């Protein structure tokens, strides 16, 4: 599944990754309601689920 980044997010912990608004990310795990695991080109980690939209 692909998600679209609606906002910029800068990583704030070791498990997070950074994304820019408009990035299309690969969604790896959306089992948590708040934090989803994504791949943003050869990095994998968590971003806030509210800040992305599934395509």
């Amino acid at each position: 599944e692909l998600v679209l980044a609606l906002y910029d997010y800068q990583e704030k912990s070791p498990r997070e990754v950074t994304m820019k608004k408009g990035d299309i990310l690969t969604l790896l795990n959306s089992t948590n309601k708040d934090w989803w695991k994504v791949e943003v080109n050869d990095r994998q980690g968590f971003v806030p689920a509210a800040y992305v939209k599934k395509l």
